[PDB]
């Protein structure tokens, strides 16, 4: 347990604790605008100069006073309360607030010994900043207390809501930006509270910094009426508080105690809810939230050559932006660092002053040392249980392509169990598909959880207040709310339409910038547990709903995240059920990772036995012996490889006519996509030799592959042989209608891969042959058009191991 | 102008219209479970049999009966107030609604000819929904009354707006799903109240189609508070108004005589405002929305099986799914089908009786026939400018690589001319960095539009209640406000940071898969104009900001909608301002497109004249003679050629260092990226000839791209002289620091380009001289690390034509 969760005080806040706010918050404003103005000299000593001042000015002053001042009062709130806490900081560009937060606290000093407290260090924290050879502008992974970058704006509160999921302890005020409001990822974010339960999971408090801009304009939610602005929260489920401060002459001091004061109303609502929720957990709260509305830039001077700065969208990115080239900035950014105050918070040695640091949080209550904003320091591995018990083993009894199994229903009796055994520390998300992606055999041991009105058991099934299967129709909130849940340590798994992963391509690229960056260079950041992505209802069979649903194509994003041998991404496709139980079991110990596991929910074969499975798995393509009929690879004519479900059982079907004609051939399954990558481009793909091997040295290759060709032909391109090889993939063809047309219309179908192997083996002596496959597939396309289903020669079909 | 807009009745609605409305319900709703269940005898003409049901029942019951009751209840309020009305359909798996509709009002068949208006059309129209050689699920492009197919939902709201912007006289009914309000684009979709204007713009209703479910779940929405669910839409600026139906026993004409009073007060609120704003344009009113609270399913059985599905998430896909194979299941089709007692809905002949349809409305007021429907009907080419008087024409007067030009103000000022000359037809949209991108030269003659709060001239600049830029930060909402000015008839460009781009990944394939099927066969859906989207303050220079915003990799999305020839995606990179010109002259006038523009915002050299622009961009890549050395190719030891602004500077200084080396090489540079795919993939690309004659036959290629390499890899696959080219491009490196440091970390700096050429030439000979560039780059990086900006032989170098 961290410290004394959901205490209130029943004291005023102390005259000593707002001194002590009031110095850190001129503390942090002074080293914030330090990190980006000045290169030496950090104390301004005598000679202070434009020599000092940086010659490229980068970063972002105007959230970073509001984030500086939030900070000294959610610091003061740990310490006061011992209270278990991480911060989000969605206006991520306020990176000089977050390392000043962890220079303060102490952590950065204890992660980076180099950056000591004391002049020089304090003169190497300034220099660094967004500087080369040194730090990011933002608030970067390599930052204590960071478990979100806020870089690409949005995701602020699916990061905190997922961070307080079965983490009753955990309070997360999350700083949300004005203009980030106005995004679509953040507008569904604040809809979450109606998916936590007050007992079984934390508390988020979201403050909107509502400082009236973002970079150009203005913002949406500062310009409409203050009475909109709260019944747009109370409508949200919110009791909304709002504090304005900084456009007068108020003095600080007097901000800081009516802060103070608010802040402790709010955090005494939160307790009383907390105390609540441990007799009523049915009934759902009006959770605070907090507007804070205090001017852009607050501090910086009020006019700069004429043009208002403070209060304004010109504070946002670098004022005095010739600081270093006319003596009249400089004199301002003299003014404006002196009126600060430093000699008054720093020692002669450069130490920040006792004072300034008494009223922190200590110990692993500090925002840099809570091992929440570390989450690998608290991950246990799961307890999983044995995957042999999941087996399909018709294949091992019956043969081969045996059966009509929907492969993800044995993913979902492995992950039923898998919360079983991790009852608090596995989540399903899904955005309204889990059944639809056959997942639910998890509802089995657990319920969707869901905070909001019940109306019947007519109605509702397998739902209730608490649960560990969390769905909303939105791919950010799933994607947003599982990355948390494995930043702070825990485990777990989410599926979607294959189509619709593509909603959520640019929180995929993050979050494997986010793993990049970590295994790189930051190795005190312990390993975080995977993203695991079930990819299913695909391409080839979605049978209800058509062309806007046919898109396999975040392959070729994740192909974007494959450098440098960091393995951060995985792309696998799931040939049947035992190569989906095998992929999975190496998803759910692996760590540091995004996993794509491609599988189909239809009625499918299944090829390979769980042990063939495994070790077809580790090598990334294996040739399935059983299937083949040539003796060596020169007897061979073709090989037919394919990656994924539905192009294997078609190239399958290809292989049983090619062999009844008295073609020689070898069959090939690919489930580790990047392992068909060099060895240049990747450290852990087949070698040369394992590819020859598979591949031949110099035969055709027909490759079936479940998504767009380009991105097998891209992979290939160094590798021997790739000129033989012919990839035919989804080609943007397709629409509602039948399994057989939906891979004809893309030449994916059984007839065409039989005809397109011939064409790579003899196209003038197989040139009528081809022409009989092609209107076989007329034939078949007509039949369907007329008789309302497929043509039982193709419906019928069974591999003849079976 | 169409009809008599925002007109009040001033009378009630007549008993002969409510009598006309229930007919309608009747006949779509009976004619939509046709579409889903019949292949064959669609009035259930003696005998009426298992065999007639469909073989593979598909498509979408539950929101069905919504969508057909408030069809029947706009096409009312069309007719009787001549209203100007496109709908939008946001569960737009409510497909067969959307074909019944444009069946109805006679649209379908003039259209379609075949699917005539009797018994044997309805027999052809029933069986073709969903089906082999037959029709979408969805409401596709393919159907009269369509400009948003709904299936990826959460775009109902972006849509709905952009289609009112300019459009004074139009009104659109926007459907929302309940499960889709869940999205973040739909829920950010709410707040463009505060971007459009009640006077120059029309009026979009929001009608939430608040269900109870989405597909196996309740929705937050419809389980949160009454009371909260009006404070979330009066806190977003609406009047909220809710109206219940379905629950009780109440009599199907009393729900429609309730709810057409309702409409009738709604549209006299609509109409109110209007009126109001031609006098008050500045005062941004409370628009009406309704929430339509009705049961899923509604008017289906009440239990199938045991299980409740009229109000129930189990109405959502096809309830009775044994229909065809179980006489109790066809015997509860039966039933459910004479409920809507069709032989009163049509004559014997088969067709719809003329009581159903007189209230309808007639002509082009009719939502199929509507030109807003079918913008491409109203689009006129925008008046341009000429480009001359843009030409940077310092290549002509100082030499090749001449200034530093801002390359997006050339198209700035193009878009300024662009507006005067098109003042109410041409939007430009941006995510709050119109400014940041450098196309702020239009507010030379218009304003952002923003209709919220103002509070001071020191704050508020360029900025106005009516105005042709639009800025909301949230992508979302920039791509869909364009996507439907578009399909609406008008023109227009947005601008975005090139890795935020990803955020609308999914919207971009949407729109290229709605542009697919309108080429390929939907002729009668007139050519629109193109989605332009300016792509800068790209990936080599994100000074102030990192690695998060380093990803230029939507170019490996858009490479998977370039197929069939249909040519609706197009990559350009703008090598400089004079090039951008050109290229932007060919998107404004191209149709049916989308065209990503790559330009860097950076001060940057200009390479070619705008005559030489113009010839070069036409053929796609292009020798540049005046940089290359080589008399010949078979003289050539290494093709120079790079795409984008960036690579291409880095290569040029390279060229120049080989020059003085005395190496032997040509220059080619690459503006239309998909001109390097084969004829085969592409019949417009450059032929083998051509591609040959600027590549060479065998000579090594060293290509600088500006994206991920995997892109060119692919698309050169089949290309002669494919195995000799070496891509260089980004490769997940980088963070905030120097213009060189960027590029060296990618090995893209001219250095590691000069060293890469020397490589493939003699590796064995220039070792020496490789190692003396790999060190150069070395104290190069060491000199930003001690100085804080870039050695002045990086800087000031200038290519030697100047
Ligand atoms: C998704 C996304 N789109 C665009 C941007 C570009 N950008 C970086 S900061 C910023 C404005 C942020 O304004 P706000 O959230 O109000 O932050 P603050 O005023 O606290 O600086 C924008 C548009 C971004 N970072 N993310
Ligand atoms: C972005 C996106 N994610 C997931 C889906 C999968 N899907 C198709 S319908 C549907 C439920 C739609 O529910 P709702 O909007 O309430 O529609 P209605 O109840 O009117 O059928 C979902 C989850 C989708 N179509 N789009
Ligand atoms: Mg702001
Ligand atoms: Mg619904
Ligand atoms: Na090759």
């Amino acid at each position: 347990v961290i410290g004394t969760p959901w205490q209130k005080l029943d004291r005023p806040v102390s005259e000593e604790a707002i001194e002590g706010m009031d110095k850190y918050w001129r503390v942090t404003n002074y080293m914030s605008i330090g990190q980006i103005y000045l290169r030496s000299n950090p104390l301004m000593k005598e000679p202070f100069t434009r020599d000092d001042v940086k010659h490229r000015l980068v970063g972002h002053w105007g959230t970073t006073p509001g984030l500086n001042f939030l900070l000294a009062h959610i610091n003061r709130l740990i310490a006061d309360h011992q209270q278990n806490t991480v911060f989000i900081m969605g206006p991520g560009h306020g990176g000089p607030a977050g390392t000043s937060q962890s220079y303060v606290d102490g952590t950065y000093t204890e992660y980076y010994p180099n950056i000591t407290k004391d002049e020089a260090g304090l003169q190497k924290f300034f220099r660094q900043f967004s500087y080369p050879g040194g730090i990011p502008s933002h608030f970067a992974p390599e930052t204590p207390g960071s478990i979100h970058e806020g870089g690409e704006l949005g995701y602020a509160l699916s990061h905190a809501y997922g961070a307080v999921m079965n983490n009753p302890s955990l309070f997360v005020p999350c700083i949300i930006g004005d203009g980030e409001a106005e995004t679509g990822p953040l507008a569904t974010g604040w809809q979450s509270n109606k998916l936590v339960n007050p007992r079984t999971d934390g508390i988020v408090l979201p403050i909107l910094h509502l400082n009236g801009y973002k970079i150009a304009n203005p913002t949406i939610l500062a310009r409409i009426s203050d009475e909109e602005l709260h019944d747009f929260f109370r409508g949200m489920g919110y009791h909304p508080y709002e504090f304005v401060a900084g456009f007068d002459n108020e003095d600080h001091m007097s901000i800081h105690r009516r802060f103070a004061e608010l802040f402790e109303t709010i955090f005494d609502e939160i307790c009383d809810i907390k105390a609540a929720a441990q007799t009523d957990d049915m009934t759902r709260p009006f959770y605070p939230m907090l507007i804070f509305r205090t001017p852009k830039g607050w501090t910086c001077p009020k006019f700069i050559d004429g043009k208002k700065t403070e209060g304004s969208w010109r504070a946002h990115q670098v004022p005095l932006a010739s600081a270093r080239d006319t003596e009249e900035h400089f004199e301002v950014l003299k003014g404006w660092m002196e009126s600060y105050k430093p000699e008054e918070l720093f020692n002669a040695d450069g130490s920040i002053k006792d004072d300034v640091t008494a009223f922190m949080p200590k110990g692993e209550l500090r925002i840099g040392a809570n091992p929440n904003a570390n989450g690998g320091v608290i991950r246990e591995d799961l307890k999983l249980p044995e995957l042999d018990q999941y087996e399909v083993t018709g294949v091992k009894e019956y043969g081969h392509g045996w059966g009509q199994v929907e492969a993800p229903r044995a993913l979902g009796a492995y992950c039923r169990d898998i919360i079983k055994n991790n009852p608090d520390s596995f989540r399903i998300f899904g955005p309204d598909e889990t059944a639809s992606n056959r997942l639910n055999a998890t509802y089995e041991v657990t319920d969707k959880q869901w905070d909001n009105g019940y109306l019947s058991g007519l109605v509702d099934e397998h739902m209730a207040v608490t649960g560990q299967v969390t769905e909303q129709l939105s791919e950010h909130q799933c994607e947003g709310f599982l990355e948390a849940y494995l930043l702070t340590g825990r485990h777990g798994i989410w599926s979607s339409y294959e189509s619709f992963v593509h909603v959520i391509d640019s929180m995929l690229n993050q979050h494997a910038k986010w793993l990049e960056a970590t295994v790189r260079e930051i190795p005190w950041r312990k390993p975080i547990s995977s993203v695991n992505l079930l990819v299913s209802s695909h391409v080839w069979r979605q049978d209800h709903n058509g062309f806007s649903h046919q898109d396999p194509g975040v392959t070729s994003l994740l192909i974007n995240k494959t450098f440098n041998n960091d393995h951060v991404t995985n792309i696998y496709f799931a040939t049947d059920a035992n190569m989906l139980l095998a992929i999975s079991e190496k998803c759910f110990k692996s760590t540091n990772k995004i996993n794509a596991i491609f599988a189909g929910k239809q009625p499918a074969p299944t090829w390979v036995t769980l042990d063939e499975a495994r070790a077809e798995l580790e090598a990334g393509a294996a040739e399935w012996k059983w299937a083949s009929n040539a003796e060596n690879n020169d007897e061979v004519q073709v090989v037919l490889a394919s990656a994924g479900d539905v192009p294997t059982q078609e190239l399958m079907a290809a292989s049983d006519a090619l062999n009844k004609m008295g073609i020689k051939f070898k069959v090939v399954n690919v489930v580790d996509l990047l392992k068909l990558q060099s060895r240049e481009n990747n450290d852990e793909a087949l070698t040369d030799e394992e590819f020859t091997e598979l591949f031949t040295a110099d035969k055709p290759v027909l490759f079936a592959y479940h998504s767009y060709a380009q991105d097998v032909r891209g992979l290939i391109y160094d590798r021997p042989n790739h000129d033989n090889f012919h990839v035919v993939g989804y080609k943007e063809q397709g629409s509602t209608t039948t399994p057989f047309d939906m891979v004809r219309v893309n030449d994916m179908d059984r007839y065409a891969l039989q005809a397109a192997a011939l064409k790579l083996i003899d196209a003038d002596k197989y040139a009528d042959k081809i022409d009989e496959l092609n209107a076989f597939r007329k034939k078949a396309f007509q039949f369907a058009v007329d008789n309302g289903y497929d043509i039982p020669e193709f419906t019928d079909w069974v591999y003849p191991d079976v």
